[PDB]
């Protein structure tokens, strides 16, 4: 059970303002605690605190970054059921993909203690021609300075997790706007963190409705916006920052391709799209979306999909033998179930599922949809997933293609030759081989192209973008 | 002398459109030559062409791309004379800078051919925890697509390299507009680059005015703008640049530090001191605007700069005698003589040249020029150095940062202590150590912090910005 | 206390073969506990089972061996007094000098732990030419082999740790045998290595004196021979080692400089020279040997160093308050101080110290010791420094090189040239700035050139060295 | 055609110190020229010279280093036909494989020109824990000394070029010591080097027959002995090297395995295993002497390589239209032939070719050769293959790795299971996939295990044997 009331944190500190934002239990409806909401003045108070934090974080050794790092793997160890517990009820989440969203959570922190003590430079051969006879290079990497974090509700620990630990690890202040259906694990790793040594001002968690929000994209004292989100708000908010960076985690429509050679695995291939498809109620921003598969195992691809999806227990996130959990709310329900009529209207074939009841939206799978509709075309989220044939792999690669998006594609096969023209024509950040597109461990590279992003996350990469180089030329004569 | 007219180059051709852009001789005054100008539609016309160009460009192999570059480097070693004289009349540049920048030129796509070849990749452990059992992360870097480019007067050819050559190492099409008042340089890499086997689109050499230049920024189907350029402009470009990635590469007043052990070395000081605050009459975006000198050797320092400012010849940059040439305009002297005199009414006192004869303006030196002056503060780009005076490092530290800008400061020391502090403290792109922050070879990262820019150049860094990662995760079972 | 007996592991297990090796207090000379001493056909059985190992080493997954190298971290935090005392009997270490080499051991097993996750490959561009267009490397590191360790008796649990942990990181079945003087450190890491579930032949840790030893150097079962030690031992193992690879890790003769420039300095510096020179007895690889004074600061450095050697309580290395413990044997006092009293006959002074008791041998500095000295020229490795005078910097450094050896030297000064020289000009494996060459941090680069060393441990560096390379070359047409 | 007599380079100069050294045209068996022999007062010469050229070498800025190297590249150039025409005479070479070697040591020496300019170092995070709070850690490479290289008689210039190149550019003195059946190349990239600006002693080229070279392994003034050539010399030299470094590049009997996938390939496979059995009479040490071809492909693969075999015209190596020269003696060509005879008494068979005619061996296909012949086991090294077939890919990676030996080998496959399984499994330097094991570029990393070697060139991988790093630890207070 969720804790009565959460504080915010302001400056390191939590602050009890007030209980205006209601946390509803995405499967009973329930109010299942209420958090603080901050106002501007709370917003513009956390910005000024992290500007004056800015030369303490730099000056941490790289040690006692990883030392309050590891403070929190160890919080999180020791809290692992109950961080499951509450991301059950905040999102609506199937207990054992919420013990999944716990692991990498960890697995995330622990990445960031590693890094926080190599981030190395380089010396630099200078002597390319006689000009610079005696001059030599020397690089050091330097937090960039106040970071505006915003992440969505999907992920509410590891998503967060990708900003804030490579931004204790890289010495920079920085101030995390949780979404508002699911703020609890954010305060939860708030918590966490203000129970260590860091300066005041390191750090802010603050809740706050999107039309609240406008200081975290145009205030000027921040140096960076990093923002996890959908597609239609991230392009929005690039135009509104102004000076600072921009890093944008977006979303996608998803393809898995069945390739020719798969009948002998594809009791596997089925496993891992209902996965995809399925896991989280579809609500991953690589969720399996559309599935193409060679005519050669067409059908029995098609039989055992149906059989699985039918499989699927859908009902109550709390009982470990759900698989398919309730949709964020009904809105985002009627949203989808509407692209779905539309489908079928055009001519498409519900073959397993298809029953909606509020927010709880059977595991579905179609054929024959056009790929003109809203259900091809953009972001499903929520789990439904399309069936569609091809005849050789430049079509596959091409339907692929066939999007505004370019997060991660996912090619079961065998075939070098289709491995490599994959990873050559995919037009996507990350194209995985023998799993689905839903695939990511937490220290790869991660992030899209086309409409899906710009940038990436993933440790190492966030520590380059929360980073300035400082070039040390030294001239000897 | 110039040719009688010169073309402009629309997907990889030559095009006598008009001669409607008139070059002059800065320094006589004369119109030196005529160049077509670019419309909307011939903008337009090139950038499809650069969509159309961006498959076979990426399908290039290495040592083709490589080709291309050795075919540049081989043509301006051939030409060189020819290109300096270019640069001396379109930019008013004195012969010996138009030869260094020449040098540059060649250094810098030599580099980019270096570098063509090596654009590595990584595999990635991904075996960090049990749920990644088996997975193994492969990466390259994919060409980003078409990018626009846009470059300023003051190095017509080497600022322009720093775009096109690290495009072509990285298999990107581009647009490259520059400056009207000298776009020879860019058009000659477009005659040279156009005599090879590139494909269709590959490469546009535009001519246009910024009041007709608003496709270069907002035009969707570029993916990055790299913008090299006075900060009130880049800055404002960022804001209308749409989903693209942008790059800024802008201005500053930069800072040199002489500090207290310097006495025996002043000479050296003084000779690089000179260089950096009167080269090519003060424009470049790292001319040495202050001098911050040290109490205890002020008064030295003080009698052999103003010796040495007085002794630099002014007048026709093509006389190899010659120091300081023309200014680029007589409406930008004009801009630096207004604020030269605001400083002399408010206190400050010019003790060596100070005379300004319409584009000629004298090398010259101040004192007690107040920091709040626009003298001090904005960018002069032109042959104006202050003098001050400190009596502890720490606060030479402080008046460097006091600042909008952040390019790269130079410091005079043999103190290990100072070098650290400065590397720790001087919010710059770059510090230079016993050189001037003027200093620049054309591999090393390079650019600025705060108002001064967002990203970097120099070849490795610039071709990072050009491309995408890719990330192939392949899952063995 | 020691427990009574210890075993020996063989193939992961404790036996308790025999108690024929009798380890002393080196304070107190009484038996403090007797160890099993393996003969020739347990040695030959352990390199059989390391064979049987390779491949289900070589099989575990990166996480995998990180969990191993994580247990036992965490069990030498939980035994860390444990640990120290043991180091402390059997080594005759001060207990502050015992408790830092166990904080040592803790951070080389912790910074394996995490590059145990980071032995990642390059994918190489091979598209140099026409030859070669299509073809991509892909690189990975393989364990080299069962490996042969042999370490000293001066750091008993951090010397081994050097070898042991990177061989688990990069998955290398081993055999070590420690110094027969002081094998209960090895011991105690072999017992916690076998509280893992590391295949069996994994490892094997066994005591036997160098006599019996000649396995460990020329069985043509073991790729790689690693060898901490003498420098006489080790160039003549290299000649027997047959096939294998050979990294060896030897002493010197270390010198620290202070420059002219250290006046305001020399508390610090002298606190550190005591340090470098004294601590552990002197018995370092890179304990100070060698001062050499810049002579405007000789004589006030020479009166604070007097003061500082007279100060330094020898006795008891339980006590917490004995700087100087008993040297390692009788034996190795009585080598020392015939060096000192041949060097005195010739003409050098004692200046503070100088008394022997047994294995208790002051700390003692001399003055006027000639470059052809014992004491001078080779290894003391006892509690003993020679201070020396120069009057400029290049003769500083030309005196540091007249020696044999090689490993590290260090510099005291706030000169960047003489920084710059010092690290051109000093042939050694490390120069250290601002303290003494008998620093070293476990994640550093860390070896000998000349007569100190060939290779370099560090883990990194050691990972390199046990694992080769394997190219993956693919060809597309 | 060759001149008349060749001098050895003696310090970077010429010296016609005698014509003792007779070198034959390898097809007509005439002398072909004469060539100046180095004895002992002449290699003791060259190796003080090495010494005293050391710090001169060392002190080279790099763009130096590369001007020196790109003078080669461009001579080589420039001669292209001639290198050609010698190694045509003095290895008996095929005039299209001729070229192909001169090729690629233009390869080498460019990728060495700009690996000179690149020889970068680290700035190193020290502060892991609290004891190095402060410290900062930078590396560089020094050269590691003079070095001693001795080359084999199959590629007279490229091999030499691998240890030549990366010599100058990591700054090395170093004396080379050629075939004595093939000593031209050498004397000529000597030739050429004596044209550069390099300090005396930087090179000397010396033929020498193998009882007159001792002091290439012990003299204790080299630091590396690099040595490439047969594996039964190679293990020897190392046990009398004495404390230098030592690398081995080695030889082995390499396979090649055609997966069961491969039928609509196999015109492809066949000209590729053509090429690598027989190019240069097969005297390659990544020469196909063994094709494992799975059971679907072998009938069809058998008469496809008996019909191509059989078309390879033997002769003259100076006509284009030859593929198959003499080998490199008489005495060679009997040794080999007694092996094939002995494999035909055990039951081989001969399927193509089979006849000897002094020199010159017929390109030959056998089946049938048992795995415990000479044949199998020892390096042919002469233009000969063994066909043999099986069922399942874990018994053709088996029987690849039975063997001494472990240089390269190839798979042509589009499984990537079975790829995967072979980068796993084959204990080889080098695996290629869908060409031949003879495939290698020039900058590859290469190089054997087990008995085929002892480290890796290729250029970067040289430069890092030929250098030592040198740590600067900087401590801050
Ligand atoms: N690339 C990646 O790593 C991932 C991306 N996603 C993407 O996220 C989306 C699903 O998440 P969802 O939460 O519904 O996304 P939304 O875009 O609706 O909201 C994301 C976050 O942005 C905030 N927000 C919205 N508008 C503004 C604004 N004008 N100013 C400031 N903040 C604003 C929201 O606040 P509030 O809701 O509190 O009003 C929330 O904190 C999908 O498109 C999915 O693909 C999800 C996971 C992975
Ligand atoms: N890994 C690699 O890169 C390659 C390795 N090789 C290997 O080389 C061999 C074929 O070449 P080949 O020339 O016949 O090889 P050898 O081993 O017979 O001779 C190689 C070189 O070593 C010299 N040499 C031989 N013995 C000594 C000695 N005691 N002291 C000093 N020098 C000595 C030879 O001198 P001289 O002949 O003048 O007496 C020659 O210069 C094969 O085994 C092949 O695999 C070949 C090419 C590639």
């Amino acid at each position: 059970m969720l804790k009565e009331t959460y504080p915010y944190y302001l400056a390191n500190a939590a602050v009890y303002a007030n209980t205006d934002l209601e946390v509803t239990d995405k499967y009973s409806g329930k109010v299942a605690t209420r958090v603080a909401l901050a106002d501007a003045k709370a917003i513009d108070a956390a910005i000024g605190a992290a500007v004056d934090a800015t030369k303490p974080m730099r000056e941490l050794p790289a040690y006692k970054r990883q030392a309050v790092l590891d403070h929190c793997v160890a919080r999180f160890r020791e809290r692992f059921d109950e961080l499951a517990e509450a991301l059950c009820i905040e999102a609506g989440k199937p207990i054992n993909d919420a013990k999944g969203e716990v692991t990498r959570l960890i697995d995330t922190f622990r990445v960031a203690s590693e890094e926080a003590v190599r981030i190395d430079g380089e010396v630099l051969n200078l002597e390319i021609s006689a000009r610079a006879q005696g001059y030599t290079g020397y690089t050091r990497r330097v937090p960039i300075g106040p970071c505006s974090f915003i992440s969505p509700f999907n992920f509410p620990l590891n998503l967060a997790a990708h900003k804030v630990a490579p931004a204790l690890a890289a010495g920079c202040p920085f101030v995390l706007k949780p979404a508002s259906r699911t703020p609890v694990g954010a305060l939860i790793i708030g918590e966490v963190l203000a129970e260590t040594d860091l300066p005041k001002g390191a750090f802010s968690v603050l809740p706050a409705h999107r039309d609240g929000a406008d200081l975290f994209t145009t205030d000027d004292r921040f140096r960076l916006l990093s923002f996890t989100g959908s597609p239609a708000v991230g392009w929005a908010l690039k135009e509104k920052a102004g000076k600072k960076k921009v890093v944008l985690e977006l979303g996608g429509n998803a393809a898995a391709i069945v390739d020719a050679d798969q009948l002998d695995r594809l009791d596997y291939v089925v496993d891992r799209l209902a996965f995809g498809a399925f896991y989280q109620s579809g609500q991953s921003c690589i969720g399996v979306q559309r599935i193409l598969a060679h005519a050669d195992i067409y059908d029995a691809l098609r039989d055992k999909l149906i059989a699985k999806t039918r499989s699927l227990k859908m009902g109550d996130p709390k009982d470990p033998s759900t698989f398919v959990g309730p949709m964020i709310s009904e809105s985002e329900s009627r949203r989808l179930s509407g692209w779905m009529d539309a489908a079928v209207a055009a001519g498409a074939k519900i073959v397993a599922g298809g029953k909606v009841d509020g927010a709880m939206f059977e595991a579905t799978l179609l054929e024959n949809v056009g790929r003109d509709q809203d259900l091809y075309r953009k972001e499903a989220f929520g789990p439904i997933a399309i069936l569609e044939k091809f005849d050789r792999f430049d079509d596959a690669l091409a339907r692929v293609n066939d999007s505004d998006f370019g997060l991660q594609a996912g090619v079961f096969t065998d075939s070098l030759a289709h491995t490599q023209q994959a990873w050559d024509e995919l037009e996507v950040g990350g194209v995985v081989i023998n799993d689905v597109p839903s695939f990511r461990v937490d220290n790869m590279p991660y992030g899209g192209v086309k409409d899906s992003g710009l940038g990436r996350e993933g440790i190492r990469y966030a520590i380059e973008d929360m980073t300035e180089p400082r070039l040390l030329v030294v001239r000897r004569r």
